[PDB]
């Protein structure tokens, strides 16, 4: 298991601010055969971003269509991404499930499209504060992971991300012990449905207010293999979060 650190810029950036930020990220000396680091700019920033980042950084887009090419105004198909040599996609992010009504079935259809078209997928899921307070966290996560887990065929090319919804953008980070408990269950699902070797190969990242202060204690946990990072990835100090995985 290679550790994996991903910057989700969400809906942020200007041409100038991406030049300044990618310059800082390029100054970090790391070996991309030892750690995957991926940046996810806004779609219209993808070209600018890929041009500026050195190739040690992988790139991807923040969403991909559940449909293939055709009459889907506004959508970007996995086929189109493949032809732009876009390497990664994020699927299942809380913001898409929340504001745009994306369902588990949408997530399954997007992963199917992504794998069919040679895209690697960062697939996110997690329980709300209400579900956690009803003591339903593992049941929720188990249902969300089983919505798509049978589609995975190469266990290096799908990366799972546990982001409890209450930790996203709030500063209320899960503790390393809370994250680990859930990651151990996610890995156990993959073991059950896919086999032990596959479960030991797959990366399971944590996300939900990861920052420079708390990242080392999270990644030290046995079943936490890196991070999907939102607000902290817009800052030049994001390099220190990469360093925690080095």
């Amino acid at each position: 298991r290679k550790y994996f650190v991903a910057a989700n810029w969400k809906c942020n950036g200007t041409l100038e601010s991406i030049k300044s930020l990618t310059n800082s990220f390029n100054n970090l000396d790391f070996d991309p055969s030892k750690l995957d680091v991926v940046v996810f700019p806004v779609s219209v920033h993808y070209d600018h971003t890929r041009k500026l980042l050195q190739s040690k950084f992988s790139t991807g887009i923040q969403n991909v269509s559940k449909f293939g090419n055709g009459s889907y105004t506004g959508e970007v198909s996995a086929e189109i991404a493949k032809d732009l040599n876009i390497e990664y996609v994020i699927i299942g992010h809380f913001e898409r499930r929340k504001y745009f009504h994306e369902t588990d079935e949408d997530v399954r259809e997007k992963l199917q499209a992504s794998l069919k078209n040679n895209l690697k997928a960062v697939v996110s899921f997690g329980e709300s504060l209400e579900q956690r307070e009803q003591n339903k966290t593992i049941e929720v996560i188990t249902k969300q992971v089983k919505a798509f887990v049978d589609l995975i065929d190469n266990f290096d090319n799908v990366i799972l991300v546990y982001e409890p919804l209450w930790a996203i953008g709030t500063g209320k980070t899960a503790t390393p012990e809370q994250a680990q408990l859930v990651h151990k269950e996610i890995r156990k699902i993959v073991k059950d449905t896919c086999g032990e070797k596959q479960a030991n190969q797959i990366r399971i990242l944590y996300g939900g207010s990861v920052n420079t202060e708390n990242c080392s204690s999270l990644i030290q946990q046995e079943d936490i293999d890196g991070f999907l990072v939102g607000n902290a990835s817009l800052k030049e100090s994001f390099v220190d979060i990469i360093k925690s995985a080095m």
